[PDB]
């Protein structure tokens, strides 16, 4: 299990997220390193989730080339027959280290970022459904009368956030009337794709988080950070779906119902037992495995 990286200062850190670690290679590449760790109630917890971050990373390598033909992204392509071990510095081979990054380490490219958090909902849930109860709207957005829980949006809807919940009209101020718009057309594109192919083999995708950049000299839209895992998007069950309640988490329930049953939701480091460690595993090995078509051997 990985929990956080230490790489001596072999390569100088830009950030330590939540979950992920991310490494300046040179002036134009960084290094993502998805860790173990996992989050609840904007608390990280104490203990990790053996290989999460192993099996985030080859689900997020799935979607970018299921939509390989739909978006650029901001992958460094790897040569036939070399490794990511091959464009980093010979010292990140050593075994101290290359047990710390292997297959869970992505070589992107830096690329100009749009500061803006594009949230493509499908399904009525979280802070929409609360707002909707209240006055009607979604992020200021007029709705249809009679939604019910967790019921399907007629079309999926580009809800953008800054945190705080904004229109789309504030984030044209933000990032400009072209750009914004251009952006919440792909990203709902791309969201109900996706969602229809999940849908197919169980899991629903009620909604999702897109990070996107621009490549200033073609002027394309590139799709960068982590794409349709269980950290970035909201999975349900499809078996177990119904509109009119709410819906477990696929990955988190476990978790989730442990801690408030102990009064230690939002609490700092709190250590998961190792029954909730275990079943929360069994979820993203069968997220995995459902939606790759692939075996994980261990």
């Amino acid at each position: 299990s990985i929990t956080k990286t230490e790489l001596d200062g072999i390569l100088p850190l830009v950030a330590r997220g939540k979950v992920r670690d991310i490494y300046e290679v040179d002036a134009g590449t960084l290094l993502f390193v998805a860790t173990d760790r996992i989050s609840a109630y904007d608390v990280i917890m104490e203990n990790s989730i053996p290989e999460k971050g192993i099996l985030l990373t080859k689900l997020s390598e799935f979607w970018f080339k299921f939509l390989s033909n739909d978006v650029r992204n901001h992958l460094v392509d790897i040569a036939p027959g070399k490794t990511i071990f091959d464009y980093l510095p010979a010292k990140l081979s050593e075994p101290k280290y290359k047990t710390q990054l292997e297959d869970r380490s992505l070589l992107v490219h830096k690329h100009k970022l749009i500061p803006l958090e594009v949230i493509v909902r499908g399904y009525i849930t979280g802070s929409a459904w609360k707002e909707y109860v209240k006055t009607g709207t979604v992020h200021g957005l007029k709705q249809p009368q009679g939604l019910k829980e967790s019921q399907e949006f007629p079309e999926p809807i580009f809800t953008p956030s800054t945190d705080e919940n904004i229109s789309p009209a504030q984030a044209a101020e933000l990032v400009g009337e072209d750009l914004s718009r251009r952006v919440a057309e792909l990203a709902v594109k791309l969201y109900s794709k996706c969602k229809d192919y999940a849908k197919e083999k169980g899991i629903i995708i009620a909604d999702t988080k897109f990070e996107f950049g621009i490549d200033e000299k073609t002027n394309e839209i590139i799709l960068v950070d982590e794409v349709l895992t269980p950290d970035s998007s909201r999975f349900w069950n499809g078996a177990s779906y119904k509109v009119g309640e709410s819906q477990d988490s696929y990955d988190k329930q476990f978790l989730r119902d442990w801690l408030t049953a102990n009064k230690l939701n939002g609490v700092n480091g709190v250590k998961m037992p190792q029954d909730i460690v275990d079943r929360t595993r069994a979820k993203y090995i069968e997220a995995y495995e459902t939606l790759t078509g692939s075996k994980w051997s261990h």
